[PDB]
């Protein structure tokens, strides 16, 4: 059962002008309801697949070989032919396209990184207002996407799918109970802001949802993103864990459509060194992080929905 | 003059509701009228600087040395203690104190640039509003400030003091320019009247009157989101010719919005995108950036304002 | 089938003197026979595991939770009792450690990344020697492991075991017959000496040979960087594909205990501005546009045995 | 008195087979005396000047300019056409080919930072060797320099040139006390950036290789004097490292440091049995420059503690 595989990474594709997202589910937690694709641009990597592929190693035989070029060409031409809306639905286009054009593969697995672009204020005679030529290239979080597309005995299906928001950064500026043993740092402890990096992942029920082609049951990492802010905003957390649980079932129950949410997690709380949080000050820490990863399903949150204690609410 | 200066770097800094920074000069291109620094935090830098240091180098003598740990800790105390609300402010009052304490030094140099954080949207019962609890850490553009001040025999004076804005990262997607320049055998490039303008900005300034930086008078005191915004306006309506063109046109109009400054300077780079699919897809270049440097003056401006052939336009 | 652990990640344990590693095997593609271990020190990753664990998350209860601080310590102190030689047993000890510890935990899963260090040459009374006291940061590659044990119903077990070189990064100032159709760039090909990136992968037989009690068994990644620079060398490859199935050939060669070699690689090859008067005299390069090829691909002793059993095998060792 | 310049920045060029650079003086501290060249590699920055360029700023206009794109291919060619063996020889050629080739430029600034390369091992049917095919990309230190070269009445002038190595971190497996003690006050790692300038700036060309100062060299005295030195602090430091250079090259003017202090912290007491580990991130800091009078000083000075190989 050997590895095996090959292909371009950082394939930078900037598409101007692609069809708009629009239509998106009206939730309590968000204000986004359509994304403009004004700039549709990810760092895209593909990966070419399938038991034809050995020779090119065992024997240097290119016969069998697309070039890595000509894969980035491939995936740059699709992009101006692409005419949905989401990152996902690019992906398996492309995954698609590629296993239509060469026989000889079995599989094709597309991630992407979005290329991100924030909509800026600039003053007019107008008043000030959202630019519509100039944006920010943003390094703040990011949408994410994998799509890999395998044949069947009929043709092909998506055998992994994956959608996400990035590198989200948030501090709240307003935990206890664990084991105590000769391992515990003697130092007393002091209150300072928890600050968290989040990366949140989810799964459909019906992996087409994530095309896009009816926007209602299309899932933006943007609403995502606003979910999980307004959760940490709102509740009264007890640990990292905790809250990331709650994050992940508030955006099921927004999202009926979803069967699980992940999360991978970093703790980067900083250090008190003059203790208040009126006129506290705080540092870096040396670098050792906590983090966590924990997956949330629709059981978890029918469960709890149908719990006599439970501490879940929802707006 | 010999070289000689020693410190602490990566002092980070981070005080909790400081005071808000309010009442900031309205102008066109702008509606950033307040910072309500619940969070002020800073990565700083500072350098003690005295001709009885030398020892310290050619003899190993400590005796005069303050320890950059002890530095350290004088930095994070007096974020606790300072009143102010602007980063220069903060800057100047460390450097004062720091010649107070220690009568052997000649001079301090403190760099600062900051650890920003966005105010975020987050639903509740009202709707969907700012969070005041909950933050975001910025990745994209920050504020930066030096100042440096030297013992003089009437006390102490400020020998240097910049104030500006870092990262500002740009695309312009159509309607700038770049044609007319020389042709001759070390000329490859295709003259475009039309070509993708991705701008990295870093802008500074110097005030006339140093203590305006200080805040005391905030309708005097330039903050560097009001710059941005102003770069960002001139850069969606300005038709520019080159990065060259714009940045002139940024300096005369920061110039004219804040009388109070006497220049305006420019670090930036350019990089356009290499088009895959006309329309259109575009991809990322090869290394190569251009850069600028250039500083206007108030000289400039009235030049310009007097002029019958200038095609300077403001708000 | 939850995803459900926790732990602390970039915990920089500095072992200062620790066992040195002596008695590798001798190979003809290397020199490297012993590491002194005068600095043994990496970046950890913890990460703790167990069906217990699921209402720290599902009711915010800490009842069972160490500290990830508590787990930090627990690392740094294991540092200074270890005394072994080698970073897979370093982390099979402290995996086993802290299931020990605390019996509430199912798994206990540790990464480490090296925090090398060369040793350097310095100008001494008695001539110009490799110093003992001073060493520099090595940003070039690095030495990595994974240990993962789990508890079972009569002790414990590895469920995976890694150990790999990082970051490897090869030019050679020395490709044809690929598919052409319409995504073909229609531009003619030049030469460029062949730039690589590769991290390398194996896995051991006998998981505890990693664990250098014989050294005789165990196998440094020094070694295996010395046999893929040496492939590199005399190799007259016809694609980074073929480079890497015939470094994996080589490598499991030398080291009949490995089951398979994995490779990730990177082709980082320059563009060319100015086409050399003969050969690559001459020449000048510059940097390409960001997409790069990669490959991902394992060997196994049957592929060595096929091609040792084969007419037509290109294969060659020293 | 207006800040007025533009260029074009991260312009690798990789020349092959340069002139290798031999014939390096001999010092007790180093046993480098020779770069082959077989990869010439930088990363080099070039900035225009001059008074003709403002109306490219204030109008727009671009009949003056030398497009960025165009400076990167003249730097590229230029590459393939230098004859010399050092970055700074390189970097002056090119600068003053830019102002013989555009008229209406006042002067011209190169920077470059060295793609750097190591030599390997590799095993052979003659044993193990240094392979003359194979070589590593080194992340490690690397060679700097800055040319910037200015019109005269008369031809032309280097108006700044430096040298340096860069990126040096080294760590000493075996003092700092008697600083100030007041309210205030709560295995050494440093990382070093060395630079230096030339009595003769001719002499960075290398056309008489025997005084060139390569880098490496430098960056070998520094490493050895770390290890042989007792120091007091990293300021104690480099002053003996500058005093060293100094003396190796009489042909220098002065040596210029900037430094880190990236000292571990203790988590287990030994260094037998010790461990340590990474501290917050504040980082001391210094920056000096030792000149040729204070080696003169030194040298005659019965409180001198300075001594060499």
């Amino acid at each position: 059962e050997r590895t095996m595989f090959y292909g371009k990474g950082d394939v930078y594709v900037f598409r101007t002008y692609a069809n708009p997202l629009k239509g998106l589910k009206q939730i309590p937690e968000s204000n986004f309801t359509e994304k403009h694709n004004t700039i549709f641009g990810m760092n895209a990597k593909v990966a070419l697949k399938g038991e034809q592929l050995l020779t090119s190693f065992t024997e240097g035989d290119n016969s069998l070989v697309v070039a890595t070029d000509s894969m980035k060409n491939f995936i740059q031409r699709h992009a101006a032919s692409y005419e949905g809306a989401t990152l996902e639905g690019f992906l398996q286009y492309v995954c698609e396209a590629f296993l239509a054009k060469y026989s000889h593969l079995d599989a094709v697995r597309l991630e992407a990184k979005e290329y991100a672009f924030d909509d800026i204020q600039v003053g007019t005679d107008k008043g000030v207002v959202t630019s519509d030529l100039v944006f920010r290239k943003s390094r703040n979080e990011y949408v994410t996407a994998t799509v890999e597309v395998a044949r069947t005995a009929s043709g092909t299906e998506v055998v992994e799918q994956a959608s996400g928001i990035a590198d989200i950064q948030l501090i709240k500026v307003s935990f206890y109970g664990y084991i105590i043993d000769e391992y515990t740092t003697l130092a007393e402890a002091t209150d300072r802001p928890l600050y968290i990096f989040l990366n949140i992942g989810w799964a459909y029920e019906n992996q087409d949802d994530a095309k896009g082609d009816n926007p209602a049951n299309y899932v933006a990492a943007e609403q995502v993103r606003d979910i999980a802010a307004s959760v940490f905003h709102t509740l009264d957390n007890k640990s990292i864990q905790h809250l990331i649980y709650h994050i992940g079932l508030t955006i099921l129950d927004r999202f009926p459509q979803l069967t699980e949410v992940n999360f991978g997690t970093n703790n980067r709380t900083w250090d008190t060194v003059v203790e208040g949080f009126k006129g506290a000050v705080f540092t870096e820490p040396r670098p050792p992080f906590g983090f966590q990863g924990f997956s949330v399903h629709q059981e978890d949150l029918a469960r709890e929905k149908a719990s006599a204690n439970s501490e879940y609410v929802a707006l």
